[PDB]
């Protein structure tokens, strides 16, 4: 009875195996644009993905991860609310069964069709495993996806999904440039949170971009063709793999604009 997004193993059940699910800094959260405060102390956000080197893509049973070689100082996120440098390790998405839902963070309660998460770990902790055990171990750059014009830079990801339809399947995925998934503006909201999937560790500094990227209906439809189940098992379409907004509690969301 592994965790998932179904009625019997979904978000409302996670607290049993992962008590921190009801913690003080859980993610995602609803971003109230009028309550968020502009913070002039925020330094410019720096996204340096020029030397990013992807290794492959994997269907982990709940979504898919595009993994990067993080053994060297490449693909770094810094500046903004961050102290030091965070290295890119992987990115994945959360999406819905319908265009009207799919994102984890919401803006004034608005749900986007999907949400992209570029995960980075604080280099002062040596690696990802040690980083997640620290309050400032990770920095996740979140980007909303809305349905409209196609996103050319996402097509290579979309076309490879056919080869990893079921849980456990992976495929070589090199030379993918994550810069093609970024919107024009780097304006963002930031707050201290957690992983949105079990183990739900509260080790994340969230940086959510205000500007969404547009992807075509055809592109997101292919995301929905993936399977939660493994090869040869009853088909369970991989959709609605998003956790709903959690209590903000004692936290303030800061705006870079
Ligand atoms: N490993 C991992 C790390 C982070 Cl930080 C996040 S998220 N959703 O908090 O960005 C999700 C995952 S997972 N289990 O989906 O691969
Ligand atoms: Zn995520």
């Amino acid at each position: 009875h592994h965790w998932g997004y179904g009625k019997h193993n979904g978000p409302e059940h996670w607290h049993k195996d992962f008590p921190i699910a009801k913690g003080e800094r859980q993610s995602p959260v609803d971003i109230d644009t009028h309550t968020a405060k502009y913070d002039p102390s925020l330094k410019p956000l720096s996204v340096s993905y020029d030397q990013a080197t992807s290794l492959r893509i994997l269907n982990n049973g709940h979504a898919f991860n595009v993994e990067f070689d993080d053994s060297q100082d490449k693909a770094v996120l810094k500046g903004g609310p961050l102290d030091g440098t965070y290295r890119l390790i992987q990115f994945h998405f959360h999406w819905g069964s319908l265009d009207g839902q799919g994102s984890e963070h919401t803006v004034d309660k608005k749900k986007y069709a999907a949400e992209l998460h570029l995960v980075h770990w604080n280099t002062k902790y040596g690696d990802f495993g040690k980083a997640v055990q620290q309050p400032d171990g990770l920095a996740v750059l979140g980007i909303f996806l809305k349905v409209g014009s196609a996103k050319p830079g996402l097509q290579k990801v979309v076309d490879v999904l056919d080869s990893i339809k079921t849980k456990g399947k992976s495929a070589d995925f090199t030379n993918f440039d994550p810069r093609g998934l970024l919107p024009e503006s780097l304006d963002y909201w930031t707050y201290p949170g957690s992983l949105t999937t079990p183990p739900l560790l509260e080790c994340v500094t969230w940086i959510v971009l205000k500007e969404p990227i547009s992807v075509s209906s055809e592109q997101v439809l292919k995301f929905r063709k993936l399977n939660f189940n493994g090869e040869g098992e009853p088909e369970e379409l991989m959709v609605d793999n998003w956790r709903p907004a959690q209590p903000l509690k004692n936290r303030q969301i800061k705006a870079s604009f």
